């Protein structure tokens, strides 16, 4: 028995714990994943001196805890086998593959990620908020006041995360491209360093925040939260929620501990799910929510009957550019360079604080530096210097959210002959509406991996103004990007398999009214009738969004803790 | 001070502190890298219930761990920039290449990984004995003896590891691919299953062994060994061992705490590198052992000339096949079959106990449930079949080891169109002469990522038997897998990068008379002329071996221990 | 549908065809070499511009083609070579090699 | 397919391109020599790779 159970440990479920724990109630959390983060449980994994110097090797680590959603039956010929293979006439269900799934119809990206800490142990930890555009409402009629409880969770969630925006300051890549771009479109956009949950630690050492970060994840009593009560269950799988007969309550939650194999129903006041889009859907659906099987609105579900309807996803555009002659020049404009270098005469030299200089002493004395002393080295930027970390926010002139930095890649062999400084990473999000026809529905013949329904998605993206805007974020990531650079070859200008970006939203939306909203979820992320049931996560975000959803589904769950706390009472230590 | 300090956490320093810390040594061990394999210490990573059911993920694991070596300049030409990007005209030293290495005379597939446990987070677990011809010598002219000796050290060894030969013996993959071999060969070879580091848990799950499987890496005392004295250190350089003059003796170990920046000295009785090939000859060269800078035998080294030079790898060839439509009858044999699959007629019978059947009660019931069952699905193989693992072990007229089996493997979308039920992938391993010639030495100017002297290889498959028996091997493979199945499509038999395969060895060879045998340390694994410093790992192994040699440095690891236990007293508790 | 922009390139007195004194080619008469570089200045930045241009007319049209993302090609792919044996009015004054009747 | 069988570079450079995945039994030089056709005067940094 506990006060508050909490299905995953990503950081929304870490943000309830924080919450809640810090609170006096009595908190147990299970999740389906593994600890496999180090001693500090649930971090983040780019946090080993191992990875800090050398990046890219990172990808790896992400690609190794995404596990796809769904995959169509594979129809590809393999002609060229040996006449002694043993080959089938036909394309049968095979490799995981789901029959269910329609390959025209999917978000074939899609992936999930079972660990401590969920996909916090892997993200790239941009925390932008929402303008009001992109944004649900929490205060209805009364824009201000919407806007000041949106900026107290928000600043909340910030808190939370380490949220930043001054962690890249001092780096010359990023402080290039940053005025350029400022410069470029002065009078027509703002740029900014992107918001960043982490901490710079020294100079080439950057501490990314985590569920971690939000919530240490130990348990409690211990000496340093003697009055606290805590007990994190890994390797336990969810599979149910008893309902009442008046779905009003529920009684108890159905547990599958993975390593004994036992089978258990845990009981609590205060049931809360945060398991991500996909599996708190999946979850809520075995439970006896909306509707198994493929979805039939001739008989609409009686329980939620938008769940798992108005389902959306960002579109995603990549490049990357080699920065321009124009830009790398600029960075030694205030160098004075005689002779040729390796030889005798070579010099590089700057009059420190001249008014005329275009840069600062702290870049021209890292620049002349690096000349001098690597004269086998054509370029004037450190070896160290820190990645750009550039954006320009979602506006209703520019209506998708932009990343201009590095993140992990692998790049290939040709790739590879271009100097890592010179390169930047191009992604841009656009936002989609919510349709009642895109779907994610759960098969009642096929199970899952862990026996559990198999999720199938109906997805397609928006005709109208989504799709039109997907092309116009193409075209200004086109046009904003040659002021920077011209393409690297390999990473031209393109869309992204659907999915990819990780930002499934609206699978158990929320609203006002659920009717009159089409909506699961109240405002207080409370399931409609339901007295003790809450939802936490990117599920809950109803709107048309292109930023990264985060920070906001951290803010509607620290706004669902608050209702907690009025309504639930600990229970005596 | 300690009375035993162990450089490296991987299994071979792992050995040595199973047995030290278990004779009552004071022990403290030092890695480089982090905890990161959840909370059972340098376990392996594939024991997550979520790789146990994604194996083909686990490559993103290993490649995310593996950093190469030495990476020559890049010199390949894109010429599909746009004009404006600023481009070198010159192929200069970038993104971490290493300038001191001919790319013609590299091993470049060799990679290192820094992590607690080592390699052993991420190895295949293959742990068969060296025959004489690949084993070096522990007692001279006296075979038996020598037998003898490594009878006893292998199998204590075999212990340790939980090395078995009956984790597959149920697999109706395995024991189709043995058989068929096993008949093929009768009377010329042998088979058996591949012998595994590993205790299988369920018919789903396998607990693969690790370095936390040698010793648990827990800090003692503790409640469950109050007498044992033992500390790790993770994230900790070990730069230099302090020689005294007369070079019999190790008086300190310089170390870096790269999360303080602190560097001091520790002092012990004992010192042993088990930090792995590389890094161990890495570590004796920044001591004033060996040479730093390019070869120059104009003026060997007066200290361990042998060092670095020796230098063996494994040749390594792989495919993969698709079974055979022989074989894959042959599965259903005893079935009796009559009428369509998915119609009203189908059925499949056998008869329990006939003398006539060519296979066990235990497959046909499998088989035809199977069939039965799932009308579906073409094949006679039930879903989660383990796979594979069958080998036939070096021997002078085949001189290489074989797995034939299935490891983690990142398929092609056309590669992935065939059913993984009838995959087989091969692997053979040659053996190398060790030639003099073959040189790992380290720069005098270029510093690695942690800034030591940079590992630079000169590098050749030896001329004359090695190079023969290679392709002997790549011939013995294909033929030998024609008997099973045609070749995969994109997994023609193909040689694999140099190093790729892991099995460096002779970098600090083992003999018994320094000039005489060209080596570094005795068959105590002593480094001749100092009375406390011992080196552990692959580069101990002075021979041409083909098998995988972690069991044997494991071997000469406890022979080592043995000798350390004859002349060290441990400290009173 | 294919879109193929095609840029001016400033003509530089630096960059050259020039053969071999030494190497011969296929049919044994000396080897061209080349030492080109697009031009710095006007005809790189329209270059990009041009890039930029497609790219936005293009999405008038539909979106790209995977495997057909806007790209440069290799230079000297298009095949439209010009100014090696350029015409003018004065052979030294204009820096050429031809008179306008193509008369040496 | 008529195109390309009818278009000659004009000038290749050296190939520096490594092969590391060839037998040891094959012969293999130590330098990246003048082979296959390839101009030794031919900067690959300065040329027109697509002139045919
Ligand atoms: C993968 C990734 C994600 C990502 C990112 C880059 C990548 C490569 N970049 C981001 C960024 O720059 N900014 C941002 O806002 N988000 C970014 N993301 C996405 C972000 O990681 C996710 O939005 C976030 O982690 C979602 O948090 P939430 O806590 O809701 O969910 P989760 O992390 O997926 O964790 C859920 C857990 O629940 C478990 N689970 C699942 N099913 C069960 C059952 N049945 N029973 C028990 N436990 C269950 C999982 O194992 C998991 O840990
Ligand atoms: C990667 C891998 C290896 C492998 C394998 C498959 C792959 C993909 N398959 C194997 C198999 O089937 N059978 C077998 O016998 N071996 C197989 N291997 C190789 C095996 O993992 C290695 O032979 C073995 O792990 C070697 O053990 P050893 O203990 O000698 O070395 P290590 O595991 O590399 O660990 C050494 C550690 O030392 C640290 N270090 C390095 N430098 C320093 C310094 N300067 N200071 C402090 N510590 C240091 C490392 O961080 C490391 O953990």
């Amino acid at each position: 028995k506990y006060d508050v159970v909490i299905v995953g440990s990503g950081p929304i479920g870490c943000t309830y714990a924080r919450e809640l724990v810090g609170a006096g109630y009595k908190v147990a959390m299970f999740d389906i994943g593994e600890i496999d983060s180090g001693l500090k449980i649930g971090a983040h994994k780019k946090n080993t001196v191992e990875y800090q110097k050398n990046i890219d090797k990172f990808v790896n680590v992400i690609q190794g805890q995404l596990m796809s959603v769904s995959v169509p039956v594979n129809t590809l010929v393999v002609d060229t086998l040996s006449p002694t293979s043993w080959q089938a006439s036909t394309f049968f269900v095979r490799n995981g593959s789901n029959p269910e799934q329609d390959p025209l119809r999917n978000l074939s990206g899609q992936a999930v990620t079972r660990v401590v800490g969920g996909m916090s142990t892997h993200w790239t930890c941009a925390t932008p908020r929402f303008d009001r555009e992109q944004r649900p409402l929490l205060v209805k009629d009364d824009a201000d006041a919407d806007d000041a409880e949106w900026d107290r969770l928000y600043t909340k969630a910030e808190s939370y995360f380490q949220t930043g925006t001054d962690q890249f300051k001092e780096s010359i890549r990023h402080n290039l491209v940053l005025n350029k771009l400022t410069e470029e479109y002065k009078g027509q956009r703002d740029f900014q360093q992107i918001p960043l949950a982490a901490t710079r630690r020294s100079p080439t050492f950057v501490e990314w925040s985590s569920a971690n970060t939000v919530f240490d994840l130990q348990n409690r009593p211990n000496t340093d939260a003697p009055e606290e009560r805590f007990n994190l269950f890994p390797a336990v799988a969810c599979e149910r929620v008893v309902r009442n007969a008046l779905n009003s309550e529920i009684e108890s939650l159905h547990i599958h501990d993975l390593i004994s194999g036992d089978r258990f129903e845990i009981k609590a006041d205060v049931y809360v799910l945060t398991a991500g889009a996909v599996h708190n859907t999946q979850l809520l659906v075995n439970s006896g929510f909306g509707q198994l099987g493929r979805p039939n609105p001739a008989n609409p579900p009686e329980l939620l009957p938008s769940l798992g309807s108005y389902i959306t996803e960002q579109s995603l555009v990549f490049c990357q550019t080699v920065m321009s002659t124009e830009l790398i020049d600029s960075v030694k404009s205030d160098m004075t360079i005689r002779g040729t270098p390796g030889e005798l005469t070579y010099s590089v030299t700057y009059t420190p604080g001249a008014s005329t200089n275009k840069h600062p002493d702290w870049w021209n004395e890292k620049v002349k530096n690096h000349m001098m002393q690597h004269q086998e080295d054509p370029l004037p930027i450190p070896f160290e210097d820190p990645e750009p970390q550039v954006t320009t926010l979602f506006q209703p002139s520019h209506p998708w959210h932009t990343q201009i930095h590095r993140d992990a890649f692998s790049y290939g062999a040709v790739q590879q002959s271009i100097d890592s400084r010179l390169i930047v990473d191009w992604r841009f999000f656009g936002r989609t509406e919510p349709k009642e026809e895109n779907k994610l529905w759960f098969s009642d013949k096929i199970t899952d991996a862990y026996n559990m329904p198999q999720p199938t998605f109906d997805f397609r993206f928006p005709a109208g103004r989504t799709s039109k805007e997907a092309e116009d974020m193409m075209t200004d990531m086109c046009v904003m990007s040659a002021k920077i650079g011209g393409f690297l070859p390999g990473s031209w200008p393109q869309f992204m398999k659907p999915g990819l970006v990780l930002h499934l939203g609206g699978t158990h939306r929320m609203g006002f009214d659920e009717k009159e909203d089409n909506c699961c979820v109240n405002t207080d992320s409370r399931v409609f009738g339901f007295k003790n049931l809450f939802l936490g996560g990117c599920g809950n975000i109803p709107t048309a969004y292109g930023a990264n959803p985060t920070l906001t589904a951290m803010s509607l769950a620290i706004k669902s803790c608050e209702y907690i706390k009025q309504n639930f009472t600990p229970s005596p230590f």
